[PDB]
């Protein structure tokens, strides 16, 4: 038997818009339509994704980043098909005009910096976010968060999950996954950010 607190809750699924990119110059541009829709210190829901198998002892190198700057619209920059790494894309991760929220995110940092050289910067623990603003000291996860504050839980098909990240083009289903995941921190620190 379980309790109610146990129960399977729906599954987060984001319906808005999911820009998919896979050329460099394509990804630079869109990376100034988002700059020309924000203001300084907006914050844009952010993640990544990488493919499973290892690569000379670290984790398979970063292969798609996601955006999601705004409740109905979320990026997907498929860097692993791109020839060189986006310089629009490179700069909005580098601008601390704009915060980007997620959880272990400082882990992306690192992996970022690794993987391409980039310093992603004004990025945001969703984890402090939330014991601050919900005057707790919890250790949380994205979906603990999500259950906590939507009702809701991650989709969590493995399959999906740990799927070749790198493999072109991504699924339907890869692309629903990856932009589900930027929207749930999007959405976690806007829910939170509206707390007295
Ligand atoms: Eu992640
Ligand atoms: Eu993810």
């Amino acid at each position: 038997h379980h309790s109610v607190f146990e129960d399977d809750l729906p599954f987060l699924e984001f319906t808005g818009s999911i820009v998919y990119s896979y050329d460099a110059s394509d990804c630079s541009f869109l990376s100034e339509d988002i700059s020309m829709s924000l203001s300084d210190g907006d914050v844009v829901g952010f993640d990544m994704e990488w493919p499973p198998l290892y690569n000379r002892g670290k984790l398979g190198k970063v292969a798609l980043i996601q955006l999601c700057v705004s409740e109905s619209k979320c990026y997907l920059f498929h860097v692993s098909s791109m020839s060189v790494f986006p310089q629009g894309l490179k700069m909005l991760l580098e601008n601390k005009a704009v915060k980007k929220a997620g959880v272990g995110i400082e882990g992306d940092q690192w992996k970022l910096l690794r993987d391409f050289d980039i310093k992603l910067k004004n990025f945001v623990e969703l984890t402090d976010v939330a014991n601050k603003k919900l005057k707790c000291t919890e250790t949380w996860s994205l979906n603990s968060l999500v259950k906590h504050l939507l009702g809701k839980q991650l989709l969590k098909d493995k399959s999906i999950r740990c799927s070749n990240w790198s493999k072109f083009p991504l699924t339907e289903d890869q692309k629903l996954y990856a932009a589900t995941d930027a929207y749930a921190g999007f959405i976690i620190y806007r829910n939170l950010e509206i707390l007295d």
